[PDB]
């Protein structure tokens, strides 16, 4: 089971220093900062991040979640990337949860995290080129150091 313990304000960022953004059709996307489109995306670039606190401990759960008129959750439900329309909650009787993510940091490189569905195991959150956009998508991971399913989590609290 999880409790929730604090939030953070979050700016993510994939292997190219893109930064995650949730653009007009709710598409989380990942912009090149000298994007045109940059100024309209800032409001949607704001992530919270929730830590839990985890009575089966397997890496840190988090659930991450945006704040546009309401707040929604990112989920991996079906194996694939949603957003859940709820606040992220206060508690979870299960040990799993298609909005709980497990962070953990790279080998050798602290700051580089990865994000695992607590429902599939080794299923990841990834970024990957689609034509000319990049997409977060669930991806079946074998390979932990495919530098696609690793990310920066940068702090904006302060």
């Amino acid at each position: 089971y999880f409790g929730k313990l604090e939030s953070k304000c979050s700016v993510i960022r994939n292997l190219n220093d893109q930064v995650l953004f949730i653009d007009q059709g709710n598409r989380p996307l990942f912009e090149d900062m000298t994007d045109s489109d940059s100024r309209d995306n800032a409001p949607r670039t704001i992530f919270i991040i929730s830590m839990y606190k985890d009575s089966q401990p397997r890496g840190m759960a988090v659930t991450i979640s945006v704040k546009s008129e309401k707040i929604s959750t990112l989920s991996s439900e079906n194996k694939i990337i949603s957003f859940k329309e709820m606040n992220p909650p206060d508690n979870i009787k299960d040990t799993k949860s298609d909005i709980i993510f497990f962070q953990r940091s790279v080998p050798g490189h602290d700051n580089k995290m990865q994000f695992e569905s607590s429902s599939y195991e080794g299923y990841f959150l990834a970024s990957e080129k689609e034509r000319d956009l990049f997409k977060l998508i669930l991806k079946k991971e074998d390979e932990l150091g495919d530098r696609s399913i690793m990310f920066t989590v940068q702090n904006c609290d302060g």
